């Protein structure tokens, strides 16, 4: 004979001894959001990972403006950036930033960095936006810190309206133009 | 007949052919910390997510002080903030900050942002604390960056002492009061 | 009789009714990257967590230089730092920083903080590096914010070359030496 009860746990696994009497069915195992069940003949492997993630390198040779105009923030067009790494189809680069797909509402860990050695004065202004809410931070320059960083953990509500479900990005120096810059933008959905 | 051996893997799944001889039991499948096993009749679905997370919007209309006093940091009372999103019961808002429950020791990804357009001068002082350790960062203002941000990935040891197992929060401008501000505080336990 | 079909899902679980005819084998369940299948007799528990993580406290009594020289960044030797918390063997402290092991390429959530109360002037310069890419940020001081923070979410490509697969760290004040400092460095691989 077969089957056992436990208390905690679920699906019995081989439940469904009922719906086709005389027949013990034994349910299969699927991996939902953030999981992978790989079928190695010997046993099924439950592996975890994030649903979506996109990491871009943005320079004047990977979709960037020849010169980031001094003291001013114009949202970046990242349709041409360079995809260093990505996971899933939830996060995609577009001309307005990184677009989030339908049903992708959740928490996102975002980081945008910059490095433009030739400009070590003034402050580096950074800005990530999403919907009505926009996040900022100014980073004082110097030859030792000729750049800036803005990391964020935010909740993104995805309406399902393609042009509002987008993370827009932007940065610059308040007293000089950037045309020798290396930018990095990484977005990851953790839940 | 039934059952097979594998090498790697575990529980045999239908192990426990021993403890009730003549009876093949076949163990069930439970989802521990950060997992969800949903019972779709056809098969059990293993889904992943974080254990706990809390995301607050904090303004002068969601539990905030009518005016954040200039140059000075007084821990925020977030009992009245607004819960934009939350996951689990581990992270709860209180009058001293975000409280962590018993047995919730682990790594936390924290982000507190501010935006107060009407004040574009001086620096924005931000501060997150936990126990003896406190983390800070000053953010130079400007009309383009009229705010500040502080993101953190820290290890929180939860003693189980309700008044010490709390993330306290605080920010301000070093040269003006904030009374037209929008604050956001998100905490997430990733392990 | 036994077994059932589902559509979605996998491994049938008790598949392999073929490879040893007349014998229903019933595969086992293993936990891959970021998962733990614990064998409680009653049922197997699928638990999730991160693969690797390391959290260090760095002071002049846990492998640190008696004095962090003013205005200048020298990569920190963290072989002697203090391991507040760690998860897995992927992230290990060394004399050049935190080393990543073979096959550990992936996204990393990094945070380095500093606090040196006795020095409240000038800016705190912070710097995390990895390969050719280096990330920076300057944090204006003050008695209220006598420190700095740099949080990052980056993609680390691990070549498998032990001396290049290392996160180097470094910080200081641009106008004074730090010899009463408390530093914290936490690295976590989330995918």
């Amino acid at each position: 004979v077969v089957v056992e009860d436990s208390g905690a746990s679920f699906g019995e696994s081989l439940l469904d001894t009922t719906s086709e009497p005389g027949k013990i069915l034994v349910k299969r195992i699927s991996g939902g959001s953030g999981i992978t069940v790989t079928d190695y003949g010997d046993q099924v492997e439950i592996e975890a990972s994030v649903t979506d993630a996109l990491s871009l390198m943005y320079s004047t040779s990977t979709g960037g403006p020849a010169s980031i105009a001094a003291n001013a923030l114009t949202d970046f067009d990242l349709s041409g950036a360079l995809t260093v790494n990505s996971v899933g189809t939830g996060l995609t680069k577009s001309a307005a930033g990184i677009q989030l797909a339908a049903g992708k509402s959740g928490l996102y860990q975002i980081t945008m960095t910059v490095k433009n050695n030739t400009v070590t004065t003034g402050n580096y202004l950074l800005r990530v936006k999403y919907g009505s809410s926009d996040f900022v931070v100014a980073c004082p320059a110097s030859s030792l810190t000729a750049g800036g960083t803005i990391s964020l953990l935010i909740y993104c509500n995805v309406l399902g309206v393609v042009s509002l479900d987008v993370l827009k990005f932007s940065l610059c120096n308040d007293g000089a133009a950037l045309s020798n810059y290396i930018i990095n933008i990484t977005a990851a959905k953790i839940n």
